[PDB]
């Protein structure tokens, strides 16, 4: 029998399950029968993310006829898909190509997890205890009545864009998140502290816990992230929860929220790829949304400002505008996870 909380036990068991993580690459196309989730290699991986460069050469250049099917066969040739009878589909789009990205990250947090799960041979403790002592994550969770379920629940809700209207949220669970080593290495020098949200798929979890929110590798592809390699974070919630790509089968998933150092940030109208470069000093690029929370609103949790909704304008339009704002950090050591939220996503079929 397991130790821990029922909320901790439900959460694990939900995370740590490797046949969920089996349905999620076989809905991305990822052809798990052939190319088995347990053989997959770091070095497969990126190889995966090489190919995915020709693939941008290509799109960067408009060039889609059978150039782009080269490289989209070789890629699909190094990271298995299963297309059934049909012609395999060409990666035409920036948002095409973000998707194999995205695949890739879910392979790597795969590849983690199936290590982490393993168990003792012997052993006295559930398997629920191993696997929750392998994160090196310490996970305690928080009553409904508590302050910080109050005010983290006004933060989802009020945080919840009016144009994200396909679902509403409700928090099932939250835990207070203490990483091994990130109070440590977090850069609590730095002033600008916000409390911040960030999405992932299901996949994710056991990596992100284990091995904290990671930047790309110089292989990716540098035009697949609009503000350069570093970690993403939205103070809207739906913007990182649509990231977690729930569905009406799959209707649970998790959000992050983190105290980040943004210290001084680069505030950007438009998409910069090469945005890290731009720092100049600074700490931070904020992509600027024409809608965001406004200070008035502002309550501190735990020494980070908490921008609560709900949304309005900024003042800002361009060329296009993003809608909401969203925060880059380069370095991990400007993250530190603070609260994970267990939401249940309620989908309204609207026509
Ligand atoms: C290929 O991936 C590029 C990054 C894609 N982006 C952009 C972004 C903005 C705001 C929040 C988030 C998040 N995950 O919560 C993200 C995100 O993942």
């Amino acid at each position: 029998e397991s130790q821990l909380d029922l909320r901790v036990q439900e959460l694990i068991k939900l995370i740590c399950n490797v046949q969920a993580m089996e349905e999620m690459m076989m809905e991305m196309k990822y052809n798990t029968k052939k190319a088995p989730l347990g053989k997959l290699t770091v070095a497969q991986i990126k190889a995966g993310y090489q190919s995915l460069k020709k693939i941008e050469d290509c799109i960067r250049a408009g060039q889609h006829g059978r150039a782009l099917m080269e490289a989209c066969n070789e890629f699909y040739t190094r990271i298995p898909h299963d297309f059934g009878l049909r012609t395999p589909p060409l990666i035409r789009t920036q948002k095409e190509l973000s998707e194999k990205i995205q695949l890739l990250e879910a392979l790597g947090d795969i590849e983690i997890a199936i290590k982490l799960v393993k168990t003792e041979l012997q052993s006295p403790e559930h398997p629920l205890d191993q696997h929750y002592r392998n994160l090196h994550c310490a996970l305690r969770p928080l009553d409904h009545e508590s302050y910080e379920f109050k005010v983290i629940s006004q933060y989802l809700q009020s945080t919840h864009a009016p144009t994200h209207s396909d679902y509403t949220m409700t928090l099932l669970d939250l835990f207070e998140v203490e990483k091994d080593g990130e109070k440590e290495a977090f850069r609590e020098d730095l002033h600008n502290r916000m409390l911040l949200w960030h999405g992932s798929r299901m996949s994710n979890w056991v990596g992100i816990l284990s091995h904290g929110l990671r930047i790309a590798p110089p292989e990716a592809p540098i035009t697949g992230y609009m503000f350069g390699k570093g970690i993403y974070f939205a103070d809207m919630s739906s913007k990182s929860a649509n990231y977690c790509f729930a569905s009406r089968l799959k209707n649970t998933g998790l959000l992050l929220l983190s105290e980040v150092a943004l210290g001084q940030c680069n505030e950007l109208l438009e998409a910069n790829p090469k945005a890290e470069g731009l720092l100049q000093g600074k700490h931070s690029t904020k992509g600027l949304g024409k809608m965001a929370p406004s200070s008035a609103h502002f309550v501190t949790l735990n020494g980070s400002t908490v921008p609560l909704g709900p949304a309005s304008d900024t003042g800002i339009l361009n060329g296009y505008t993003l809608n909401y704002n969203e925060y880059i950090v380069y370095n991990p050591n400007q993250v530190r996870m603070r609260y994970l939220l267990k939401v249940q996503f309620n989908f309204l079929q609207l026509w």
